[PDB]
């Protein structure tokens, strides 16, 4: 069916992911899988299948 | 079926995840799965079918 | 069906997740599955179909 | 002396002199002088001598 | 002396003067003399010695 | 002596002098002398002698 995305703005800022760490030992960090992060950002359907986006990091020590 | 967005801002700002730690000792950061964060952010349908966006770490240490 | 989102705003401002933490010892962030934060934020059918989104840690130590 | 203006406004709006007729047989319209109509407006020592600002008009028949 | 003039708006929108007139039979219209007229508007010291600004039309008919 | 005059607006709109007339006979129009019509306008000692600005129309019929 239609979707219809209209967008008349004016003088936008974004920020999408943002991660910040100090006087860590040990850093771990895993973005990504459907991130999109727009100023007239759109997603559809990210998934239309037996498929799986799992941004899973599993930290196994 | 129709699905009709329309904006006619003016001067928008967005911040979308945002983290921050301090003095830890072991990090762990994950993100994703399907984030969007727009000034006119829009998702449809991100699962039409058998299949998962678990972003699920699975700390076992 | 039909949807309609009209929005004739002027100057907004959105913050959407946000997480902080101090002199911790052992830090595990997860965030997604489906996150959206917009101006005009909209979902529409997250899931669809016998399929799951469960953004589930699981920290067993 | 000192003359201090400090002025921190915001979506500010003016309008001076304004004239309006209808159906008049004869119309004569004088203005001026010292006017000074700002959104910030400022006179100071408008005559400082023997001096006139006399905006009559006179209207003599 | 000093004459500070600070000003920190944001959207000013200023109209001077205005004239308007209809169905009128003999139009006579003078302007001016010191008209200023802005947003941050400032005069200061219009006359400063023997002399006359005199916007003064004289209608003799 | 000092005339500091500072300003940072954004999105300023002037008009200065604005005459309209209709189904007038006879029209007659003067302007001038020291119209200044500025978004920062400043004005200073117009006259700083025995002379004279006016801007007098004289209509003698």
């Amino acid at each position: 069916g239609v979707l219809y995305v209209g967008s008349k703005t004016k003088e936008g800022v974004v920020h999408g992911v943002a991660t910040v760490a100090e006087k860590t030992k040990e850093q771990v960090t895993n973005v990504g899988g459907a991130v999109v992060t727009g100023v007239t950002a759109v997603a559809q359907k990210t998934v239309e299948g037996a498929g799986s986006i799992a941004a899973a990091t599993g930290f196994v020590k």
